[PDB]
RNA sequence: AAUUUCUACUGUUGUAGAUAGAUU
């Protein structure tokens, strides 16, 4: 059996960055501290933190200015309003496309306007902090203007005192602009036109515009129905400052005057809002404002509606109240480093909750109590109020009705009888694909659903209303608990102390968590009402404007928990040490940007090799010529070997730029012919000719002529002449890109220069060069074991075997870092003193050490770090169309392939099954045990040992689980190569498992991702260097990871199949239970049992038999289930039940006589008694239960009611080795069967491009049943 | 209970596997 992956190696190139520690050598540290370089860069990091804040202030200013300047045409806004309001009442896919496009053209206008502005162009690049040509810095100009105009910008900021400091901080970065290269990338979004929730455009159109339109419609209707509601004269006198607007967009006339409430609500005048200042003005109009002298609040539109509602004593008028506009991004309104932060932030949050007053001017508790009481009182319109259809509704159904499926089944069935009573995608749109469901729909559906069910089993809508009537009671507990928190807060109020996370405080922490949990859970219950836009649907719906106005107002204030919850939790679970570090550049703006020899004086970083040890060194800025050609000539000696780095990147643009520019032109002497070639670009099929010259058709002789000129010029070039290019004969290539590729592949070359030890020692001794040793425990003298993979890669960079045909390449843009001391150095385990060994199975229970052992020693001392990127498979091309290649490879080699199916068990962390092409199981075992002869570690026992109330334990379990996964991906890899398999996982994107498992969906998703990334480059440490699977040749079975969503049905060699119906199936017969006896009602039970083909007693065998065809009741077949086994009945203690004896008892109890083996079907249908059918369906369900488990015994198994051709029943305990041994093994096995289907579809695919990797349940059932 | 970093460790100044850094 050859390895089907034997030739899948060196397939595609990918980048990786290796990490190492730098150990100062000789007098290096002494000189560095003497110059104080580290402290300077440390201050530079703090100045970075402040500098981000300054650049934020400039961003905020620019947002205001540009948005104030921006105008948008009335036609587009009116198109928006029209499609929007049309979309409210009727949801048409046409209006969906129309709404998206009408929205997108608004965003396009806003973005296209801002991007052409001058302040924006220099905003994200080097020119922001740097002075171009003569021009000074835009940011500095802004700061200087802010000092000249006497505005105090930074008074709010604690870090920055005054504008002079900000100017000095910004000037400090003038050559250091690269410090912000990451920062600017993140801020690039702020102005983006895409779907990002953090954008100025997104807030304008996606957030504020609908609210404004609603406010407009409420204003117009208010004028119509309530003409004297607003006092129009008085609002001008009070709010005049806000009523003043610079430009009227309706008439496009520029004049400064108070605007009429009619004018402010003109759709064209939205442009005066949409920026922070206008948003503030508008909001003041809506809600009113305060003047410091007055002592009373100036009334707003809303208060006028409120008071006029009092005069006429009408509650309807409040339905016209208006929602506040969202504040613009980066507006002037965080991280918890100590106990004071936890205490103060929590106190502030809950004080905000308690003191908040809604639009109705009552507390959140009072508002919600009044609100939900109204919903129960029926006063509200249930046609206009919606439940979100996500897990929130399922959770509601389970909460009140004790079944998650009731509501969904009820609405589906109700709508089915509604729109299609007589007899498909249409009903789905109305129910299953509906993003939000109306309360009216739920009530009607439930009533009609309850009409046919016994009063015993009925589920009532009044229960749901009572459920939400109950919620405000939670507030009382909150109010109580925070009072206790007050006393807890005082002891932890200390400013610098961390003691909250010590052991003595755990009880208080429990109190804190319980409080936060109560609030967070309260939010989760309310989350169902929230209206959240989801992609692929606008989710604009006709709604009660008062209900959602007050509810959204409460919800958004309450929703602040999740940031608070996450921050406090993160604080409690933080590790003893700290990972904080800051960048080290020694006096040089560009440190590692390239290793090139020509750029050595500029970049200042060089690499040495001494014996098997590797050293990095950095020349002092003043003396960077240390290694110039004369010096390496004078000092050549055998002590250290400096690395000579030569690279020709980007051949396509590099060759022409060098040969065809400036003085080089005269040197390289391009001929009149080849100059004609270049100008008209005849050498390129499609390329830009030199501007001013017209593109010509590709001519092959011309291209080859150009190649010849390039070769000649390479021979003349001083540096590239020594690269020793070996080129195919110029006549051989069909395209210029092939020559470029040869140039690029041979362009990277690494050589060494010997340097005397005395020269290195002296030059570091004088402070001229800083020498560090690149180190990890694999480089220690004591380390005889197997090295880290990264250690193998780093060693491989300089290996001669690698240098012949380059696999591992050295990359530029490396970085050095400094990490200060995070913890006291404590001797946890003194030497010569024995230690208990934590591993349960370890033979030696004690270990004795001659040297001290220090917990988390790496963080006890300051340390230097080095991050060096490298390129893997440099000569190989980029990765594309990988799945097609893999599928073809399987197509040819499918005779030899296997299926490795992995599943997260209920009693097992993970389980796998190797399956034959025919479907037999070659091997199955648990992943619980990770071990070699030295050590076996059982993660199942370890994990079960830990199991989780407090935050710290939950975190420890999660972290351990993720690390255990890091172990398991290797086992999977070994099995893949060994057995020639393909990995089959359950699909976690859609169709993920329902139940309770030892490994959560989120963690298992991590496992799938980790296995993808591991199979990107797969190396076995013991495999031979040159041979496949070795350091040079690593199996590449997967394309690089992209996103969880794009994993899809197949990634590389890994296939994701739906997990549905995996664990509930009979292995031999493929039996599935798709007919679920629920005992809906007596009559329905009679109909349900009547559909059975025949129900009788088998006299010879001794068990009852139920025979049926699914056609009468998704699944198809003739089954004839049996009662044979004993079933353990599912926390609370287990009892073993015998279905045969139970049925004997039930039938004997009634008139029915089974003892003759006559068919009972008619007699069963004869009884009208509730009790008979209730117990009968219960017994039948017991018969249908395949998985039986004892909670304490940790034993579960699968047995199936249907019989094979021999009449033997499948039992996991009596099962052979090629059949699943336990209940979880079944699920793994059937995941493999779905993979077998995918294997077959790969095997049989034809010239048609599309391979169908999606497995429908019908296909699943048919395949599984007849195959054996 | 030692680590470029992570998990489990003692597998002995480290052991097995994992490990794309930076940035927000
Ligand atoms: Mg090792
Ligand atoms: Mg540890």
């Amino acid at each position: 059996n050859a390895s089907i992956y034997q030739e899948f190696v060196n397939k595609y190139s990918l980048s990786k960055t290796l990490r190492f520690e730098l150990i100062p050598q000789g007098k290096t540290l002494e000189n560095i501290k003497a110059r104080g370089l580290i402290l300077d860069d440390e201050k530079r990091a703090k100045d970075y933190k402040k500098a981000k804040q300054i650049i934020d202030k400039y961003h905020q200013f620019f947002i205001e200015e540009i948005l104030s300047s921006v105008c948008i045409s009335e036609d587009l806004l009116q198109n928006y309003s029209d499609v929007y309001f049309k979309l409210k009442k009727s949801d048409d896919d046409n209006l969906q496309k129309d709404f998206k496009s009408a929205k997108d053209t608004i965003k396009k206008q806003i973005s296209e306007y801002i991007k052409d502005s001058e302040k924006f162009k220099n905003l994200f690049n080097q020119n922001l902090i740097d002075a171009k040509k003569g021009q000074e810095s835009d940011l500095i100009l802004w700061l200087k203007q802010s000092k000249d105009n006497g505005i105090e910008l930074f008074k709010a900021n604690s870090d920055i005192t005054d504008i002079d400091e900000a100017l000095e901080i910004i000037k400090s970065f003038k050559g250091w602009t690269t410090y912000f290269k990451g920062f600017h990338e993140n801020r690039k979004n702020v102005y983006s036109s895409n779907d990002i929730p953090t954008s100025i455009i997104y807030r304008i159109v996606d957030d504020n515009l609908p609210k404004f339109l609603e406010n407009k419609a409420k204003y117009e209707s208010l004028k119509d129905k309530a003409p004297e509601a607003i006092n129009y004269e008085q609002i001008k006198k009070d709010l005049a400052e806000e009523l003043t607007f610079d430009i009227d967009y309706k008439t496009s006339e520029v004049n400064q005057r108070v605007f009429s409430l009619d004018e402010v609500f003109e759709i064209a005048n939205f442009n005066n809002y949409l920026n922070q200042s206008g948003i503030t003005k508008f909001n003041t109009i809506i809600g009113g404002k305060f003047v410091n002298g007055e002592n009373t609040k100036r009334k707003g539109i809303n208060e006028y509606i409120n008071l006029y509602s009092q005069q006429i004593n009408d509650k309807t008028l409040k339905k016209y109240k208006m929602s506040v506009l969202f504040k613009q991004i980066l507006s002037d309104t965080d991280k918890l480093e100590d106990d004071s932060d936890v205490v103060t932030t929590m106190q502030s949050f809950y004080e905000q909750i308690a003191a908040f007053k809604t639009v109705e001017e009552k507390s959140i508790k009072e508002t919600l109590s009044l609100l939900f009481d109204d919903l129960k009182a029926q006063k509200l319109d249930l046609s206009k109020i919606y439940f979100k259809n996500d897990k929130s509704l399922t959770d509601l159904s389970q909460q009140v009705f004790d079944d998650y499926s009731v509501i969904g089944t009820a609405v589906l069935e109700y709508i089915t009888q509604q729109i299609a009573p007589k007899n498909q995608e249409l009903i789905a749109k109305k129910t299953e694909k509906a993003k939000y469901l109306s309360l009216e729909t739920i009530k009607l559906a439930l009533e009609e659903f309850n009409k046919h069910r016994d009063i015993d089993k009925q589920c009532r809508f009044e229960e749901i209303l009572a459920n939400f009537a109950a919620i405000p009671m939670i507030f009382d507990e909150i109010a109580q608990n925070k009072d206790n928190l007050a006393q807890i807060s005082i002891k932890y109020q200390n400013q610098g102390k961390k003691d909250l996370l010590q052991a003595s405080a755990e009880d208080d922490v429990k109190a804190i968590k319980d409080l936060l949990d109560q609030t967070n859970n309260l939010l989760h219950k309310l989350k169902i009402f929230h209206i959240s836009q989801s992609e692929d649907k606008a989710n604009i719906l006709d709604k009660d404007e008062h209900f959602y106005l007050v509810f959204e107002e409460c919800y958004f204030e309450l929703a602040n928990i999740v940031p608070l919850y996450n921050k406090i939790r993160n604080y409690i679970t933080q590790k003893p040490y700290s990972d904080e570090k800051f960048k080290l550049n020694f006096e040089n703006s560009t440190l590692a940007n390239g290793w090139d020899k020509n750029k050595e004086p500029d970049n200042t970083a060089i690499l040495f090799i001494k014996d098997d040890k590797y050293y990095l060194g950095v020349m002092n800025k003043k003396n960077n010529k240390i290694f110039d050609d004369k010096a390496i000539k004078e000092n050549k000696g055998e002590g250290y070997k400096k690395i000579v780095y030569k690279l020709l990147p980007g051949a396509n643009k590099m060759l022409p730029k060098v040969f065809f520019s400036a003085k080089s032109i005269k040197f390289y002497n391009p001929s009149e012919d080849i100059l004609r070639i270049r100008n008209h670009s005849t050498h390129t099929k499609n390329g830009s000719p030199q501007k001013g010259y017209e593109k010509f058709e590709f001519n092959i002789e011309d291209c080859r002529k150009f190649i010849d000129f390039y070769k000649q010029s390479i021979s003349k070039h001083p540096e590239w002449k020594d690269f020793g290019f070996r080129f195919s004969d110029t006549q051989r290539y069909n395209s210029i890109d092939e020559f470029y590729r040869e140039v690029e592949n041979q362009g990277y070359k690494l050589t060494f220069e010997n340097i005397s030890e005395s020269y290195i020692d002296s030059v570091v001794n004088q402070g001229k060069l800083y020498l560090f040793q690149i180190y990890n425990k694999d480089f220690s003298a004591y380390s005889k074991g197997r090295p880290n993979l990264h250690t193998l890669y780093w060693k491989a960079l300089f290996d001669e075997r690698n240098l012949q045909d380059v696999v591992y390449k050295l990359n530029g843009e490396a970085e050095l870092f400094y990490r200060k001391q995070s913890i006291p150095k404590k001797i946890t385990h003194p030497a010569k003193e024995a230690i208990a060994n934590k591993n349960k199975d370890n033979p030696k229970k004690e270990s004795v050490f001659e040297y001290d052992l220090i917990k988390d020693k790496r963080f006890t001392e300051d340390k230097f770090f080095f991050h060096c990127p490298i390129t893997i498979n440099f000569k190989s091309s980029g990765a594309n169309k990988f799945n097609d290649e893999i599928n073809l490879l399987l197509k040819e080699k499918a005779n030899d392939v296997h299926i490795l199916s992995i599943d997260r068990g209920e009693r097992h962390l993970a389980y796998y099954t190797l399956v034959d092409g025919k479907g037999n199981i070659i091997k199955q075992d648990t992943f619980n045990i990770i071990g070699n002869d030295r050590m076996k570690t059982n993660y199942h026992d370890k994990l079960a040992a830990i199991e989780r109330k407090d935050w710290k334990k939950i975190n420890n379990i999660k972290e351990m689980k993720e690390g255990y996964l890091s172990q398991v991906v290797h086992e999977i890899a070994k099995l893949v190569i060994e057995y020639n398999a393909i990995v089959v996982f359950e699909d976690l994107n859609f169709g993920f498992k329902r139940g309770r498992f030892k490994v959560e969906k989120q963690v298992y998703q991590k496992l799938e991702k980790m296995l993808i990334e591991k199979l990107n480059y797969l190396v076995f440490k013991d495999n031979e260097f040159d041979k496949t699977g070795g350091v040079l040749r690593a199996y590449q079975l997967t394309a690089p990871f992209e996103t969880f969503k794009k994993m899809g049905k197949q990634t590389g060699i890994i296939y994701y199949v739906p997990a549905g119906f995996t664990s509930k199936i009979c292995p031999v017969t493929g039996f599935v239970n798709q007919l679920y006896p629920k005992y809906e009602s007596v009559s329905k039970s009679q109909e349900f049992f009547s559909k059975f083909d025949k129900i009788c007693y088998n006299l010879d065998k001794g068990y009852f038999e139920f025979s049926f065809d699914y056609k009468n009741f998704a699944a198809k077949g003739k089954w004839t289930i049996a009662s044979f086994g004993s079933r353990l009945i599912n926390n609370w203690d287990t009892r073993e039940v015998y279905p045969t004896k139970e049925l004997e008892k039930l039938l004997k109890d009634y008139s029915i006589e089974y003892g003759h083996g006559e068919c009972i079907k008619a007699a069963i249908c004869g009884e009208s008694d509730k009790k008979f059918f209730a117990k009968l369906t219960s017994v039948l369900n017991t018969i249908l239960q395949m998985r039986n488990s004892k909670t304490g015994t940790e034993l579960d198994y699968l047995i199936s009611p249907v019989a094979d051709v021999n009449g033997n029943f499948f039992d996991s305990r009596q099962a052979p080795k090629n059949m699943p041994q336990d209940a979880d093994a079944n699920g793994a096995y059937h995941i493999g069967l779905k993979g077998l289907m995918l294997l077959g579809r790969i095997k049989n695919n034809q010239e048609g491009k599309k391979l169908n990797l999606v497995i429908k349940n019908e296909e699943y059932f048919e395949f599984v049943q007849n195959r054996n």
